[PDB]
């Protein structure tokens, strides 16, 4: 029927159908279009008090709750999708990962090297696509597949 992971849904506020992917947490109005050994990705990470290491270059002690970290992630997605901000600008300014200094770029990788939810989401994205909120033991991610 549809590419790996997609299903049909119905909007509560409008009644119009849309499409949702349960591996990447992406959602969109348009019908999805149409595996390699390696992919290249960038990300933006927001940590919280239950993160495996609750600290980062922005903050020596990270105290925000998990629910608060999800609201921040949701707001960044809104501004990227409306075009008010670029994915690379927000990651340089607000990502709790050391890769912030490289506009979020993590380089290329294979199956076996990253935390499993991040890996499954990275390899189900198409080239140029962005994920929704993805959860690991580091925190909450937005993923952009560049190659
Ligand atoms: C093991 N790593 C490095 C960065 N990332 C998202 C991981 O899961
Ligand atoms: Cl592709």
């Amino acid at each position: 029927k549809l590419p790996p992971g997609w299903e049909k849904a119905m909007s509560r506020s409008s009644g119009r159908v849309y499409y949702f992917n349960h591996i990447t947490n992406a959602s969109q109005w348009e019908r999805p279009s149409g595996e390699p050994a390696r992919v290249r990705c960038s990300h933006l990470l927001v940590k919280h008090s239950q993160s495996r290491r609750p600290s980062s270059w922005r903050q020596e002690k990270i105290t925000r709750t998990k629910e608060e970290a999800l609201e921040l992630i949701n707001g960044y997605i809104q501004k990227i999708k409306s075009g008010e901000e670029d994915f690379e600008s927000l990651a340089s300014q607000f990502s709790d990962c050391s890769s912030a200094k490289a506009r979020g770029d993590l380089g290329a990788f294979s199956r076996g090297q990253m935390q499993k939810p991040f890996e499954d989401a990275s390899f189900a994205l198409r080239t140029g696509e962005m994920s929704g909120p993805v959860f690991t033991d580091s925190g909450i991610h937005i993923i952009l597949r560049t190659e």
